[PDB]
C-alpha cells in the first residue's frame, strides 16, 4: 500500500470537469513525472459511491498500453483524488473535428489498437467499454487509450431490451469505424426515436469514399445478430486492417 496526499503534487493547469469535480494536470514533486490528477468532492458523489469503487478497482488491474492508466489515489473529507495517466495528445473526438474525417491509415491504426485493448478487456472479463470519440485519449506516439472511467453506439440487442454480452464491444467497433472514415456515426438522425429505428433495422449508408474493404469490414461488425459478428482476431487479421495499420497488432 502507497500512501498518496496532496501535498506530493504540484498542481498545474485544469484539464476539464467531470460531473463530479475537477481534473488537473500535475506533476509529483519526487519524480517529476507528470500526470492527471482528477478530484472528485465526496459530497456530491452521493448526490452513487461503492461504484466508482468498483471502478477504481478495475482501472486499477488493467495493464495495457492502449487503456488509461490509474496510478493510485488518496482522500480526504470532501475530495477522493485520482491519479490518472495523462494524455498530451488529448482527445481523438478533438482530432475528428480538426480533420473532419480520418483517412484508412489512421482509422486502421486505431481500430487496430482499440481491437487489441479490446482483446485485452474480454481476457478480463470486462465488457462493454464506451469508445466513443470523446472517450479515447492519445499518448505521447499518437496512441489510443481506452477512458472509460467511472444513443449512437447502442447495439440493437441493447436496444431492443435483451440480454447482451462481449459482442456488443464489436458493434462499437463498427460504428467507431465508420464514424473515423466519414465524420459522423451511422445512425445519427434527428430524434432519438428515428435513431432507434435506423440501429433496430440496422439502417445506414456509405458515402463514396468509403472503400470496398472499409464496407466489409464495418458491415461484418454491424451485424443485428451479435454472434454473426467477427470476433476480435478477425477484426486484426481482416484484410483492410492488415493492408491499412501502420502498426501489427
Ligand atoms: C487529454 C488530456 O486529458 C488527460 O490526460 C486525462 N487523464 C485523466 C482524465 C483526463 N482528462 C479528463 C477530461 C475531463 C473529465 C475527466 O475525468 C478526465 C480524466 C479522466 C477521464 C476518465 C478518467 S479515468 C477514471 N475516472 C474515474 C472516476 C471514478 C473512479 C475511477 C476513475 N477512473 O480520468
Amino acid at each position: 500500500k502507497r500512501q498518496w496526499a496532496l501535498e506530493d503534487f504540484e498542481i498545474g493547469r485544469p484539464l476539464g470537469k467531470g460531473k463530479f469535480g475537477n481534473v488537473y494536470l500535475a506533476r509529483e514533486k519526487q519524480s517529476k513525472f507528470i500526470l492527471a490528477l482528477k478530484v472528485l468532492f465526496k459530497a456530491q458523489l452521493e448526490k452513487v459511491e461503492h461504484q466508482l469503487r468498483r471502478e477504481v478497482e478495475i482501472q486499477s488491474h488493467l495493464r495495457h498500453p492502449n487503456i488509461l492508466r490509474l496510478y493510485g489515489y488518496f482522500h480526504d473529507a470532501t475530495r477522493v483524488y485520482l491519479i490518472l495517466e495523462y494524455a498530451p495528445l488529448g482527445t481523438v473526438y478533438r482530432e475528428l473535428q480538426k480533420l473532419s474525417k480520418f483517412d484508412e491509415q489512421r482509422t486502421a491504426t486505431y481500430i487496430t489498437e482499440l481491437a487489441n485493448a479490446l482483446s485485452y478487456c474480454h481476457s478480463k472479463r470486462v465488457i462493454h467499454r464506451d469508445i466513443k470519440p470523446e472517450n479515447l485519449l492519445l499518448g505521447s506516439a499518437g496512441e489510443l487509450k481506452i477512458a472509460d472511467f467511472g444513443l449512437d453506439y447502442l447495439p440493437p440487442e441493447m436496444i431492443e431490451g435483451r440480454m447482451h454480452d462481449e459482442k456488443v464491444d464489436l458493434w462499437s467497433l463498427g460504428v467507431l469505424c465508420y464514424e473515423f472514415l466519414v465524420g459522423k456515426p451511422p445512425f445519427e438522425a434527428n430524434t432519438y426515436q428515428e435513431t432507434y429505428k435506423r440501429i433496430s433495422r440496422v439502417e445506414f449508408t456509405f458515402p463514396d469514399f468509403v472503400t470496398e474493404g472499409a464496407r466489409d469490414l464495418i458491415s461484418r461488425l454491424l451485424k443485428h445478430n451479435p454472434s454473426q459478428r467477427p470476433m476480435l482476431r478477425e477484426v486484426l487479421e481482416h484484410p483492410w486492417i492488415t493492408a491499412n495499420s501502420s502498426k501489427p497488432s
